[PDB]
Parts: structure tokens; C-alpha cells; sequence
């Protein structure tokens, strides 16, 4: 029968990752029980959650097997031989679900991506639907496991993950930097967010001691595969393509959707600027705005680099839309849409019609003049100031992009200030 297998929490900060474990588990199924139908899914979840670092993404894949219990056994073996069970950080979870049963997990998954979950719940669910599972330590991996099975994908992107030969691991990666940029020129936007031009950093490569070499994001399999051959790196052992929820803002809740705001949730909301920009300590920029929910702290943190510039040009009265997560009672900006420019009427003194300099007052009510000529004028000129800010959309540079952050290149809207 056809069965969805879901895994996560199989990584420590040492040298495993959920996916590599999942890719192994896949290989073993292809050889013992049956075959993997389609692509595996790499479902990122609520990115604010504690003990998630780094990045919060479960895995799942569909199979055909004559016996369910066998499948589990094979999955169970895999976990035991590869998961860092030593680490109190990691507590693997796995689920096994009928084709026809997965639809029922859409709400649970949705909550896993936009909310916070107790293990109680996942346990209750597994009880309810008589779902075969594996919990190996704490059953925490079971939340993510279920979610990677229930997540419905309206929008989706692809990531071609390439893994190393295990000899190297914890070592550094040899790779051709230019060959990566060259690729991006040729195939953008079919392969987006794999390099930051403005900062000369290749983005699709981890610092971490994990098995990933590169994980390349894109739209088609044809694009992706083109990325591969075009890239020069130290040899590749395993390679899988995952259909993912990266770059879909799937984590975002809109202002029409709830009473209050909470920490550990991400939001899209419209706001008028109250406080103005003011730098803080590490290289940050703060400002408050006003909403249906009251006064709300919004920030661009130092790792946003340039993007701080477009924030620093914010004035009281600006109408804006913000995109980010709420932690420590403040919005960490992913994108921003300047909605209505706030117009500023001012009354400066008359410019002198000869020299160009500003006329100075000539008395209590004696108008203005320019002594360097014999020129004069009696009232003040009112204007609108013309600041360096165009309406529309602005995003953080790709090296500061969060996994779920939908980048401008993928929204068909107007006024998109894509910086390259
Ligand atoms: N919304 C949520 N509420 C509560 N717990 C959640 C949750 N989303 C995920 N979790 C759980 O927290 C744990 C996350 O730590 P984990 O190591 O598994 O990274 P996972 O997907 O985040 C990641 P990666 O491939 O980079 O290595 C998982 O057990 C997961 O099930
Ligand atoms: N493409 N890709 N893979 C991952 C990625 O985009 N990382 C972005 C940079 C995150 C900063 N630590
Ligand atoms: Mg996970
Ligand atoms: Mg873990
Ligand atoms: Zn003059």
C-alpha cells in the first residue's frame, strides 16, 4: 500500500541532519521494501521556536510497501545507526501514514508552521488515527514528523541538496566561488537566492559541520539540474531534490486574522510610523508604528546590512506594511512595503533670485532680503520635501534571508526594489 513517512529532530550541531538521514532511509527502502513515489518534501516550520537552531525543517516522502510494520523497522534501523542519539539536543520522531489519511493532518501541519505545539497534541493525534510511529527519546520529533506529512503546498519551491562523502565532514569544503556566480547569472531567476551579489558571499553553502555541501534553490528540475553540471565543487556523493515551502511566506499571519499579537509568531501588517529610526549597539535600527493592535516595535537588525538604509529614511506619518517575526515583543523585518509616502509641508525663507542663497529675516515683520544684492521678498515659500525613498517593496539581502521569507523576485507585484 501507499504510505507517507515523516521524519524530524535527527540532527545535532555535530554532523547529522534530517534529510541526510532521510536520504539514507530512502535508499534502504528502494532496496528492501518498494519504491519512493515522487520527491521527498522538506517542510520548514515555525522559525521562532527555541531549540530549533539552525532552521526548522522536517522531511517526508511517499512509498509503496507490502507491509507497514516492515517499513517502520527499516526506518527505525536507519534512525538508530545514523541519528545522534547521544545528544540531549536531538530526539528523533517518525510517523507512518496512509495516503488517504494525510489530508487530515493539514490543520496540524498548518499550526506547526504558524504557531506553537505541545507533544501532548501530536500524541493525541497519533492515538486518534492509530498512526504507526517511532519516538526514540523525548517524542519531540513527532510534531515535525506529522507536519512534514500534513503540510499542504499551494506555492512551493525546490532545493537540490548535495551532500559530501562522509570522509570529509566537519572539515572545510573545497569549491569554485566564481563557478557559482556564473551559474546565477545564467539561470536567475530560475535558481534564486543561491548567492548574494551585493555582499560577495555564496549563500547556498553552510559553515556547519553537517553533511550538506550545497543546497540550491529554484523553480524547475530542469533549472536545478543545469545548476549542478555548471557548478565546480569537491565531489558529490548523495544528491536529492526536495519540494519545499521555502520562499513562500507561508509562515505569515495577516492583521485581519487575530485579536492581539504574540511572541513566537510571524506577521504581515499595515502601519503608520510613530517613532522614527534610532540606531542601537550592534548595528541595528528601531522604529515603532501604530496598528489595530496598538503601538508596535519594528526592527532591522545589523545582519540586514544595506536594508537598514531604506529603513533609516523613515518619517513620522509614513504608511507602511511590515513582514517579520515577533520575538522579544518586536518585529524582525524580512521585507517591507512603503505604502503611502508621508508628505511634509514646510515654510522656509525666500531663495534670493540672484545669488541663490537664503534670504534672512529683515525685522519683526519687515519681511526678508539679501544684502549681497539689493533684492527682497515679503512672504515664505512652502514646499514639499523630496526624500530618497520610492514607494513599493524592499527586502533584506539574500545572505540575510530566512528560509520561509518569500523574496521579491517571486511576487508579481509592482515597485519591487530588487538590489543587484
Ligand atoms: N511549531 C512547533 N511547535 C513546537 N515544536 C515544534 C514546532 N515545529 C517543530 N517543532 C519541533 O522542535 C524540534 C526542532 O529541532 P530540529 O533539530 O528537529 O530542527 P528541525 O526541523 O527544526 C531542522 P534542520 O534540517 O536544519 O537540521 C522538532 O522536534 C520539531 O518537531
Ligand atoms: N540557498 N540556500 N541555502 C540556504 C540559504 O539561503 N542561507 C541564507 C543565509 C542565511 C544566513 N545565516
Ligand atoms: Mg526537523
Ligand atoms: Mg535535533
Ligand atoms: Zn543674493
Amino acid at each position: 500500500m501507499r504510505v507517507w513517512v515523516g521524519i524530524d529532530d535527527t540532527d545535532s550541531s555535530r554532523g547529522m541532519c534530517t534529510t541526510y538521514l532521510a536520504v539514507l532511509a530512502m535508499e534502504r527502502v528502494e532496496r528492501e521494501l518498494g519504491k519512493v513515489i515522487g520527491f521527498p518534501r522538506l517542510i520548514r516550520l515555525n522559525p521562532t521556536i527555541p531549540y530549533k537552531t539552525r532552521g526548522n525543517g522536517a522531511v517526508s516522502f511517499l512509498v509503496e510497501v507490502d507491509d507497514v510494520g516492515e517499513l517502520v523497522d527499516v526506518v527505525n534501523e536507519v534512525i538508530i545507526e545514523h541519528a545522534m542519539l547521544d545528544d540531549e539536543k536531538t530526539n528523533p520522531g517518525a510517523v507512518f501514514v496512509d495516503e488517504e489519511l494525510a489530508v487530515k493532518l493539514k490543520p496540524f501541519a498548518d499550526k506547526a508552521i504558524k504557531d506553537v505545539l505541545q507533544i501532548d497534541e501530536a500524541l493525541f493525534v497519533i492515538g486518534k488515527y492509530f498512526i504507526p510511529h517511532l519516538r526514540h527519546k523525548k517524542g519531540r520529533g513527532l510534531i515535525g514528523a506529522l507536519a512534514a506529512v500534513g503540510a499542504e503546498l499551494e506555492d512551493f519551491t525546490l532545493e537540490l541538496i548535495a551532500y559530501r562523502y562522509p570522509e570529509r565532514f566537519g572539515t572545510e569544503r573545497e569549491y569554485d566561488e566564481e563557478s557559482f556566480f556564473d551559474m546565477d547569472y545564467e539561470l536567475y531567476p530560475q535558481t534564486f537566492d543561491n548567492v548574494d551579489w551585493c555582499n560577495d558571499v555564496v549563500v547556498c553553502i553552510p559553515n556547519t559541520p553537517c553533511p550538506v555541501l550545497y543546497g540550491i534553490r529554484g523553480e524547475s528540475v530542469e533549472a536545478l539540474y543545469k545548476a549542478m553540471e555548471s557548478v565546480k565543487t569537491e565531489p558529490v556523493d548523495r544528491r536529492m531534490i526536495f519540494v519545499t515551502n521555502h520562499a513562500t511566506d507561508m509562515h505569515l499571519i495577516g492583521e485581519e486574522e487575530v485579536h492581539r499579537l504574540e511572541n513566537y509568531r510571524s506577521y504581515r501588517l499595515r502601519g503608520r510610523v510613530t517613532l522614527e529610526p534610532y540606531d542601537i549597539e550592534g548595528g541595528h535600527v528601531f522604529f515603532e508604528i501604530d496598528t489595530k493592535f496598538g503601538s508596535v516595535k519594528c526592527a532591522a537588525f545589523e545582519p540586514t546590512k544595506q536594508f537598514r538604509n531604506v529603513i533609516r529614511l523613515l518619517r513620522k506619518g509614513d504608511v507602511v506594511e511590515v513582514y517579520g517575526s515577533m520575538k522579544k515583543d518586536t518585529i524582525n523585518l524580512e521585507k517591507i512595503q512603503i505604502v503611502e509616502l508621508a508628505e511634509i509641508w514646510v515654510e522656509k525663507n525666500p531663495i534670493c533670485p540672484s545669488c541663490g542663497r537664503r534670504m534672512e529675516s529683515a525685522g519683526r515683520g519687515q519681511g526678508f532680503r539679501c544684502k549681497k544684492c539689493r533684492t527682497k521678498a515679503d512672504e515664505k515659500l512652502r514646499e514639499k520635501v523630496e526624500r530618497e525613498l520610492q514607494p513599493g517593496f524592499y527586502e533584506v539581502p539574500p545572505s540575510a534571508r530566512r528560509h520561509l521569507s518569500k523574496p521579491l523576485i517571486r511576487m508579481n507585484v509592482e515597485g519591487r526594489h530588487i538590489f543587484r
